[PDB]
């Protein structure tokens, strides 16, 4: 038996930005 | 008995924003 | 038996914006 | 004078794939 | 004068994959 | 004069996999 798991690779849940200016 | 799982590769669950002004 | 499971592979579920402006 | 501009967002240009087998 | 410029948002040039197999 | 400029935000060039087996 034989078992092979993969998850959340290179995967963006959070906030990615450039730049902010008010 | 063989299993291959794979999930959530190269996803966007957040926010990507090249720039905000307000 | 051989099983094979892929998901959610380069699939957006989050937002994405080039530029936002006010 | 004002200019916007926005160029590839959330484009592929590479090659997206869920699984391959030889 | 006023330039806005964004280019190459959550865009894949690459090779995303989600497993392969010999 | 105002120049805002962002680029390569969130992006992918190279490879992201899963998984791989020979």
């Amino acid at each position: 038996k034989l078992v092979f798991f993969a998850e959340d690779v290179g995967s963006n849940k959070g906030a990615i930005i450039g730049l902010m200016v008010g």
